[PDB]
């Protein structure tokens, strides 16, 4: 049993909620919070923009001393850095950019890096400004990940429809 709350169970493992990423973060306090993040580790916007503005920037600061010793990510990789006032770690997962032409086949690459863990709270990756269906994003989620993943989808009408849609 663990904590998180109002989940509709898709599968054995994954679970979507509603719900606003950052502010379920600061209520769970689980122990991984997953970042869709990109190569450079610029929290901008998107899901990286709010987690890192409700850390008051100190994810910003953590991500560039971990670009500066360490160079960028790979797409499809991710990194281990500090979750702040909102998890105990983040995990930063690059997915593909289609807004940049990166190759969506990277995005199963990037969600195996959630099989790592053994429970996360986890945005849809590649989703939102990264440019790829969030109903895709949701069949590859489901179809790799085998840890327990809890999605929260920010914006209601797409969660009512991903929900839908479902196979
Ligand atoms: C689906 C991926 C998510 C990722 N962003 C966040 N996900 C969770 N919590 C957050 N807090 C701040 N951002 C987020 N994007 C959206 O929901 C944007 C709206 C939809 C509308 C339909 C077409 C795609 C864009």
């Amino acid at each position: 049993v663990n904590s998180f709350s109002g989940y509709l169970k898709l599968t054995d493992n994954v679970y979507i909620k509603n719900a606003d990423i950052v502010e379920e973060a600061k209520k769970v306090k689980p122990t991984v919070v997953v970042n869709a993040a990109n190569v450079y580790l610029k929290h901008g916007g998107g899901v990286a923009g709010a987690l890192n503005k409700a850390t008051n920037n100190a994810m910003q600061v953590e991500s560039d001393d971990y670009i500066a010793t360490n160079g960028p990510l790979k797409v499809g990789g991710s990194c281990v850095l500090s979750g702040h006032n909102l998890a105990k770690h983040c995990l930063h997962v690059v997915g593909p950019n289609v807004n940049k032409g990166e190759d969506i086949q990277l995005l199963k690459s990037a969600y195996e890096n959630f099989n790592q863990h053994e429970v996360l709270l986890a945005p849809l990756l590649s989703a939102g400004i990264f440019g790829a269906d969030p109903i895709h994003s949701l069949r590859v989620c489901v179809d790799t990940v085998r840890t327990n993943v809890y999605l929260a989808v920010f914006d209601k009408n797409l969660y009512d429809k991903l929900v839908s849609s479902f196979l």
